């Protein structure tokens, strides 16, 4: 069992994330860091619309190992600071994560 | 038994300046756990994203030990008003907001301001 993520950074600019095989696969020990993964996936998603006034483009659901995808191209928002500033806080908790535990996390990133 | 994790914010002047955090770590079974594992997940992400993205440093406390004891504190540091340092702290607050109204049974949240 791996998580799998990968953030789109356009020209300096997160854009989207599209993160997938969380939302458990009753193995504890990766339960545990799918848990970790979800947290910091639905904080994103909440608090750049409650703190950010962005409503990104959302996409979910917890079949066959979870599929999690969060757009903000379609949105020219983006690049408000606050909403950048939040985005890059989840970029540095996941690629923490894949850093603590290479073994269950898996974080790219594609420049463009 | 009698699993659950606190998270005591005290807002002085419209500000967030610090957050206690006691029983997030150690066990209690599995659903406990995974909760655990979620507030110590954005509680760490805070620390660091206030030290690295927000030029703020911040003073931590914490004794795994005794169900854990967390204290991200921000009353000294001088830009602690600041709106970067802010934002990433009521992002913290809407985390464990919701963590605590999802699972209640293992986490309770409450904010006092001064």
């Amino acid at each position: 069992s791996m998580i799998q993520a990968t953030f789109i950074r356009r020209k300096g600019i997160l854009e989207s994330v599209e993160l997938t095989g969380h939302a458990g696969s009753g193995e504890y020990g990766f339960d545990i860091v799918c848990a970790a993964v979800s947290t910091l996936s639905m904080n994103l998603v909440n608090a750049l619309e409650v703190l950010a006034d962005c409503t990104v483009s959302l996409q979910m659901d917890e079949f066959d190992g979870g599929y999690m995808k969060i757009d903000l191209s379609y949105i020219t928002n983006k690049s408000d600071e606050k909403v950048q500033l939040l985005f890059e806080a989840f970029l540095l908790g996941i690629t923490n994560l894949a850093e603590n535990s290479p073994e269950f996390v898996t974080a790219k990133i594609m420049t463009q």
